[PDB]
């Protein structure tokens, strides 16, 4: 039995074909390789600028990428070398103001495991609450929870919340003196386009927001993650941000500034969105007649992954991973995201796409190939 | 608020001084032995793709055992990789807190290692540092009963104070009889001048133990860093556990570019590429302070850290006085009182200032530095 989706990462990295994590991992494109050819100026420009001032840089290009003036206004954040740094700090805040936390369900199961880890009383909530109105509004006025912590869009669903049904999220948090934390590591890859924040600090609630460059721009995890808190909690976020750390690094700084800066001129759909949906066309087309059903609908987002029903196999998602892995393909079994409920939901696999583009391409043709000798071996028992 | 919590608060705040000699992190030129590292940034980009995680974790591990003659290092494959020291320090604290281990404490130390441990719920005690020099003195504290860990530092930051062979096979001896799990912080480790094979004491020794690395106080890559975290078998499944829960990897091109700075540095000589400068820097310092009244701390045990710390009592000043006056000089130390983080209180005449900055910076700034020293000093009379 595997202790954590991370376990089964971690084992996939050793694997010819690995499908499991979901850290960004795709080869450098036309648009970011005058990047990769100049590191040295995001070095000198590490070397030439204060950290506060690289600190607030990127803060404010990510701000213009986003176009949240909202973001650009602000001081009170906070930058972390990975958004899981992010994540446990406010889950060290959560359980140091004594905050009974109603956590996403589904959600990449470390964010559990870090709640869990830093004394958090955590009670779940299903995802589709965000799009029921009053199936939110019952979880919010039970008076059992004092903060919600939420991934938009969510991993692996890609559910993705509308402007309006985050306005009425605010709007019944505010109303009973709710804590949001918001997990926006996917943001780049949603449908919508917002300005979160400002929804946010108008309400006057306290809240965090995490974002992460980690699953977007492919930087080998030289990553940045901005932390970004309410006023009134700044003095106690920053505290705890202090013990763990001074700062992240300048060089990091300058050089996914750039990354995002790039974005910004040629685009989401050039430089992100577009690669996600060729590669999520290959393996719809791969399984397409396999009896593998792709999820899908009409509401979600494009995430760097594919959720994938097996349940035409007869085989669970952990036995099913076990059977590919002895053709050297790691994929992800999908029941550890249900944290809450694993074995309702056994039936899923996650596959992700940012991989290194060779290895990505082969692999697909090799997991079409792998599915086909399983179920033909199947045929014959 | 009005006064200072912790050295990193005050280590942020001089991040906007002319003159910021607060914090220790390696901000110094890159010197000509290192040069060619950061001409050819791509090279290392480049190596990073071409390798897998775990292959990357290993080779730099094994560069770095290479650098500090360890085969016992070299041996071993029960260790994690983390962004930062006090990622690993953190994750130690977890463990002491999961496995319900009393821990003592080293102090002086540098705070963040106490209000982690104390962040994580450890029942923490105080030990003096001193003790790991007497050997009746330690045998006290670890046969009382009250203690199941101890947490040192070596070489100790910022005395300098740093063990014997003889001296650590005795401290090994005696937590393996009283079964105590011995925490070894090292991220000084290349300023010592002991050359011994820690790993291979601790190994033999049959103990539970973390060794934690760093190359953040040593090698300039502008907080782009590697921290080896390095456990005995026994406790390598929690541990990795723990260590899942935050990170499923550090960077690879982080490790490529480090493996470079180590093996360069194990070419040329650790003197050549960082002590010499290093004494330059001291006896820079010390010539300046010389018949101020100001106290270099000093004695024929310890090691030269990067960092100078000064007895200021002969001023009449305690530690966070002196500093506000030298700030509005545009100059930023670091009152030492939290250093003695039991004992506060009882230890208010010290600073430090750190050594590794920017080089044209450091030498302007200790001539400023004395200068305000100077003319705070006439004002008194
Ligand atoms: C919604 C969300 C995630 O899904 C997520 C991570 N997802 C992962 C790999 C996690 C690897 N394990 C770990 N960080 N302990 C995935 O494969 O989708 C993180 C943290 O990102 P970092 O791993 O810290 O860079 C935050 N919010
Ligand atoms: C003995 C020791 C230290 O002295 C130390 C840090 N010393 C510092 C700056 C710490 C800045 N603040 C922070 N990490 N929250 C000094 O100025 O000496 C660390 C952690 O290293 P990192 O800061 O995480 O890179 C571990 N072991």
């Amino acid at each position: 039995r595997y202790d954590s989706l991370t376990e089964v990462e971690v084992e996939g990295l050793s694997y010819l074909y690995n499908f499991a994590d979901g850290h960004a991992y795709h080869d450098i494109n036309e648009h970011y390789v005058d990047i990769i050819n100049n590191l040295q100026r995001y070095w000198q420009e590490g070397k030439d600028h204060s950290i506060p001032d690289m600190e607030k840089a990127f803060k404010n290009q990510f701000a213009e990428l986003i176009d949240s003036s909202t973001l650009h206004s602000t001081n009170h954040f906070s930058v972390c070398p990975t958004a899981s740094n992010s994540i446990d700090i406010v889950a060290a805040w959560l359980h140091k103001e004594n905050k009974r936390t109603a956590l996403i369900e589904p959600a990449f199961d470390n964010l559990y495991l870090l709640l869990k880890r830093r004394g958090v009383d955590i009670s779940a909530f299903d995802e589709l609450a965000l799009k029921n109105e009053h199936q939110l509004a019952q979880i919010v006025s039970s008076g059992d929870i004092d903060a919600l912590f939420l991934v938009n869009p969510n991993n692996p669903t890609g559910l993705e919340m509308t402007e309006s049904e985050f306005v009425y999220l605010v709007e019944q948090c505010k109303a009973h003196n709710i804590t949001i934390l918001l997990d926006r590591t996917f943001r780049i890859y949603g449908k919508t386009n917002f300005d979160d924040y400002q929804i946010l600090e108008q309400s006057g609630i306290d809240y965090v927001v995490i974002e992460d460059t980690g699953k977007t721009w492919p930087t080998q995890d030289l990553k940045i993650s901005l932390m970004v808190y309410s006023e009134a909690i700044s003095s106690t976020m920053r505290l705890l941000y202090e013990e763990i750390f001074l700062c992240s690094s300048n060089f990091a700084l300058a050089l996914l500034k750039q990354f995002v800066a790039v974005t910004a001129k040629f685009g989401v759909d050039a430089t992100i969105k577009n690669e996600v949906r060729r590669r999520s066309e290959t393996i719809n087309d791969a399984l397409a007649g396999t009896g593998l059903k792709v999820f899908d609908n009409d509401e979600k987002c494009q995430l760097p992954l594919c959720w994938i029903d097996i349940s035409a196999t007869g085989y669970d998602d952990v036995s099913f991973a076990a059977r590919l892995k002895e053709h050297d393909i790691a994929v992800l079994p999908g029941r550890f995201f249900y944290w809450n409920s694993k074995s309702q939901h056994t039936q899923f696999i996650r596959v992700s796409l940012m991989k290194p583009d060779a290895e990505f391409y082969e692999g697909i043709g090799k997991l079409k190939e792998a599915v086909t000798r399983i179920l033909e071996k199947l045929e014959h028992h």
